């Protein structure tokens, strides 16, 4: 009994550009099947008109992973000189209890690795500052360091915020709400990788193993700029 994100033209190009990874990294809707109405309770349009992601469990999943629309996965050079941008207009609901982070949007590269995430977290602390209810970004500083650097972007608050992610040479950027919030941050770590976007909600260590992590976006789309 629930509506498609296909139904509405603002998401038939992503999700022709797409496929929809759950509960954990398996596929279970191609752009094909996303585009032939595909929904589920994991995966619907709200009423007004949002696409919405739901998922419980540790470490679990319900994300879109950048696709080709030739069904190549996205595998653009994560330090290369065409521009990668990633946009979404991106709803935050006050999370269930026992939810402690949920990832919204990545760049990660072809193997192991995050190289950004952008998540929202109940705490988080940074060179001694702890902040609440905030949304963070979080650069691996390498494929053999499982250290990160992290750096708040945002109050959490439930309006629909703008989020932009623009990767082009070795550096990354992100603006929230038209502002830049973390300015050409390097990445030069990922020499050598190749890279893709992912968008949606993955919930990370939860303290309660069935709640629900939910995450709704408005707006979504990942583009390239030819240098
Ligand atoms: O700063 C502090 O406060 C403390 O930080 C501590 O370290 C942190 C660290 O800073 C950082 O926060 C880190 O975050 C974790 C994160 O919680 C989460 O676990 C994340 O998960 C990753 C995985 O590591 C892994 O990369 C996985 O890879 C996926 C892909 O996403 C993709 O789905 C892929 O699919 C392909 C498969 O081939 C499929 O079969 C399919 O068919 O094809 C696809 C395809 O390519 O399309 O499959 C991969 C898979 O294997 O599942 O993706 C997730 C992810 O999505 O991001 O990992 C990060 C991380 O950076 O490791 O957690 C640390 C921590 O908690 O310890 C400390 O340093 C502390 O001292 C500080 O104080």
């Amino acid at each position: 009994f629930y509506t498609a994100p296909s139904t509405e033209s603002k998401f038939t190009e992503v999700l022709s550009k797409a496929k929809l990874q759950y509960p954990t990294s398996t596929t279970v809707a191609f752009a094909d099947d996303l585009l032939d109405g595909y929904a589920a309770s994991y995966f619907y349009l709200t009423s007004d008109l949002y696409m919405q992601f739901q998922v419980a469990g540790s470490s679990q999943r319900s994300e879109l992973r950048e696709m080709e629309t030739s069904g190549d996965e996205a595998a653009w050079d994560c330090t290369g000189s065409t521009a990668h941008v990633a946009s979404a207009q991106i709803a935050i609901p006050v999370q269930e209890d026992g939810i402690e982070e949920v990832t919204i949007l990545q760049v990660h590269d072809s193997d192991v690795t995050p190289v950004l995430r952008i998540s929202w977290v109940s705490s988080i602390t940074i060179d001694g500052v702890t902040s609440e209810d905030v949304v963070l970004a979080t650069i691996r500083n390498g494929i053999d360091d499982s250290t990160a650097t992290k750096t708040v972007l945002q109050a959490h608050t439930t309006s629909r915020t703008e989020f932009n992610i623009n990767v082009q040479n070795s550096k990354l950027s992100i603006t929230v709400d038209g502002t830049t919030e973390l300015d050409e941050a390097d990445i030069s770590q990922f020499d050598g990788s190749t890279c893709y976007f992912k968008a949606g909600a993955f919930n990370n260590n939860p303290t309660d193993t069935s709640a629900n992590a939910r995450i709704k976006m408005y707006e979504l789309e990942w583009v390239d700029h030819h240098h």
